[PDB]
């Protein structure tokens, strides 16, 4: 029952040399499937981690054919079979973060495992967020920091007060717990993640692009000061 | 089981030209009754129809003795028997309006909410809904449209980042409960009760200092409305 | 009772105290400060609030401390009835919670109305009585109004559309339903508040308490202006 | 006189004006809004409110028309001074101002206090009469205060301090200090302001109207907050 | 050629125990004197200095009878006959404390304004400066330390963010007239009168509704202090 | 009397196939010259140039031992003997803009001659501005637009009343003018501009690097919300 349904994807050209991130496009939609692949090491990103997937991000970012993007964690750990998104730190991460935050493509998160650390911060950075109610499992380490996105942007998802509680104690969270206070969008079965994000993915490549793009850079523009005026205004100016 | 009680609303004086909005003064209380008046056509506005609602907005801000507006749409549909509160299509005015007037608006979802009549809704500053019938649907999207001012970038400040995103990039539909679930419905009410329900809370606002309530709108205004909601509750002030 | 006192100890220099207990736990770097009225539901007068400002100062001030615990004692021996804070410089408090660099707790045991209720919002978390608690925004009704924290703020844990809700309406809520919203962190039985409250305390302070400052001043900066950017770079210039 | 009836012809629908002046220009895409009170240094009374606000929503809603130049008539018939407007709902003129999608230039011609310094203040760009105007800032020594563009505003055009001047101490300003100060674009001799505010005007509107919107609404943004984003957004929605 | 009049002066009741800072009340007006007394050193501050002066200045802010506060340096130093306000090194409170009081601080550079002096210069309501002997220099940045809030930041509110950028990244020494030309300084005065002027500025002030200024500043402040600028501005319309 | 001063100069190793900019490290100091090399169309960009101009950038943001970025235009016109800084349009030059306003190094433009549309905007949005007397003409085509950094951030410099004339009207304005204005830090002689930008590089870079960073990102912070937020913080992660 692995979430990833391999005869959907087909790798992208010119990325034979990936060893730390996969990159496909789905057969037929208008999607891109990011994922971390180091499962023995519970998707942990080292910094040639973080170099490919801002390479790949980018690649995708730059896409004419692309509007949306899955990012996500492949498995099992073939060491001790658990499930893992990403487990944080093991280009800066940084940069990752606001490539996703600035790409005009919406970027949904499948949780299938452990989202930790930095992992976590990239979860709460993306547009959307689908997580495995099994395997899902939200922890921030940092404390034991993020000031960025990885916090700040938390509180604009489920308030001020469980945003300062998922940071202050470090305690872990399921799908559904994150889904209450309102970090994750929906709760899918392990085995039916992907299958489920391939669909929330097409209900938004059928709608009009241009307004995709205008929504995503409005929604940003409450939170990102002038670099949200900017991209907005810059999307403004077709 | 209509939502609409009759024993308990009056016309409002000097409408009488009015064809796609009733309004309405409730017999005892100070709040009114603004309703799209269009079922026929799952009350959708047409240009015509804003240059009613605007002025029977405006008609309600400037009454001294309003203190609540009900928005909501009347129904069933003549041809169908469904619902509507608002299906879509100068409204960016009449969400101005809604958003300054010192008056607590509550939207009555009665059916369904969808394009510029579900952004109505999120500008409202609370919002009541039928369990049985309210259908919450943001279609800018999927119709090249968008609104991204109160319409969208404000529901992030009721259901949070993720599920208002979620709510225009995907553009499905949701019930009352789930809606209350996120944060953009304060309650779900029996379609039947539904105005009864709002004439309560109508009812316990006005119980309170109107002075108050003013001063407590534009002070949760004030938030996200930079120098515009400084020289409203400033307004305020300078009053005092 | 929510209050075991075989885990708490006075502070030296507030036997003077009159409104507001103030205890240091036996073991961890945890104070509690309580609203000491239950006659009179913890309502406070000028002088709870100059104690109030007194104590949470010191606990500002004070190295070894990393978490405040802010309750109220009970119950009342005039009608056997629970309070946190039933309202009323208190600005002042506001500002003192909102600013120092500690995790401030607050555990309502019973009644949350007016200024009590507004206390309650500014603190970074909250616990709640399952039985007693009650939140209630009086305000309104009295004429008066709280324009920045207490409402403003509960927008910013609910979102605008319940907290307008809370404000205009003046409606009593549980433990529960302020959860369910997102202003109550979780609930607790009445009994384990305080024991829930430490265990809390206990996570906050096993951390790195230079990273805790920086985070809790990284999320007021999100809606604190100026204000915020000096709290958050004046830690930074530590480092 | 800053006047030249030579080029300005009345507006349709307006005979019935008594505290206002409203003039279509012969040939560019731009109107004159003038207050008509010079007996008592065109001071506005609530009827002067209603006629300002029904002309300059009228402007808003003119196609044709780009610019808005906002000014006062003069001289005092009484004392040969001059007055742009000498101050007193007022609050929904300025909004209309700061919302329409045109540029308006203010010209004042003399005084400029209270309101009328708040409306000069709120208009897109001032220009101003080197020999007769006056700017000053009188609230404050009357008991009232503009707390919103009038005062907040004026501090996103010559800066905190200087702003914090203008409100606190309540002096009177030549056109020559205030432009060295940010909040007023250009001076002008007298004779020439409005020969002066049209050759601006016709700069303006001499480019692409879509982008001059635009381009005010991006200026707005920055301190209009969700209402400037409203405004901005609308304004792409066409595109 | 002082700047300071002693004729015009009394102490406050109370402080005799100062010993880093100076407190007067003026003889007739609302305003009181508040000054760095280390002229041998600059009127660099110490820990001690900082505690006196927050002292100082809480006690200003609760005096309901005094409307300015005039924060400067006593000098010249004693063994170079130079002259200082203040040259810097708690201090992010004292910046709060001025930032937050009801009352107009103004601070009158007579001298060097260095590193957290100049930090507090900044952050007062207005600024007079000795055309003569006032010198602004951030020298934070070549000190390794810096100040991130409203010694910068603020400072940028002031100047623009052109200016604001040059004065901190190069750490260069200013004028009184350039400081003005920037909008940093609100006017330049001849060394012997800046109190003098200072004084007229203060009375100025002080002849206006108190209630008004109180409004004005927090309106001022909310601009850039976001929920902390909204409760104090609240505050004060709660009070009305 | 060419504001260029080649001995004080070297090339960067690795970009000898740049066509549209030069890319120079000073031989004794922390700072490195980043100028439009297309003089014979008043350095205007395309496509291409954007994308040299962003590479260079880019590595001068990665380059540890560079403190100070001078972005300038070479000069004059071989065609008529003009100068300029940037004419404008002929990767987007938007993401350019973000680089310089992100990077933790200040960055100077030396504006030697014409600064109009985008050429203008890429002034506004540098930490710090120098200009040429003789030269330097400041112009926003556009309307003739840049709803971001081009046009609210000049407001956050010169003031709302100001920066509205400037984008309006389209008028050309002097480096006199423009310093007037708040817009320009100080005004210099064409043959010292590069001389008088060297020694202001020096005194930034006389100072402490973690100080200038911090300071650049409290200032940026003002007005770049969550990304501002998330760059002081991650500064402030040390
Ligand atoms: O709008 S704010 O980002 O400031 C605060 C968000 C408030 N809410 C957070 C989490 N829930 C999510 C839906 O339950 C509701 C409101
Ligand atoms: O602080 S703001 O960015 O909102 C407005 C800037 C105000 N000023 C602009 C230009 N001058 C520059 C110095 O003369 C002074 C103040």
């Amino acid at each position: 029952d692995n979430p990833f349904d391999a005869k959907a994807w087909r790798l992208v050209d010119g990325f034979d040399d990936l060893t730390d991130i996969t990159y496909h496009r789905h057969v037929d939609d208008a999607t891109v499937r990011v994922a971390f692949n180091r499962p023995e090491v519970r998707n942990a990103f080292r910094p040639h981690t973080v170099d490919e997937l801002y390479r790949v991000l980018d690649h995708a970012r730059m896409s004419p054919d692309v509007g949306v993007v899955l990012l996500t964690g492949n498995g099992p750990s073939p060491k001790d079979g658990g499930w893992a998104f990403c487990s944080g730190g093991d280009l800066h991460i940084l940069e990752v973060q606001r490539l996703i935050r600035f790409m005009p493509k919406v970027v949904i998160c499948l949780v299938n495992g452990w989202a930790a650390g930095g992992g976590h911060s990239l979860h709460v950075v993306c547009d959307l967020t689908l997580a495995s109610r099994e395997y899902a499992r939200f922890k921030q380490t940092d404390a034991d920091f993020d000031g960025g996105y990885g916090s700040a942007y938390l509180a604009r998802q489920v308030g001020q007060k469980f945003a300062r509680e998922i940071f202050f104690l470090g305690r872990t969270y399921t799908a559904e717990q994150m889904h209450q206070m309102g970090a994750v969008n929906a709760v899918a079965e392990h085995a039916e993640l992907e299958t489920v994000g391939l669909q929330w993915a097409a209900e938004i490549n059928a709608k009009s692009p241009q307004a995709q793009r205008m929504l995503k850079f409005a929604f940003n523009l409450l939170d990102d000061g002038l670099v949200g005026q900017q991209l907005f205004a810059g999307e403004a100016t077709r």
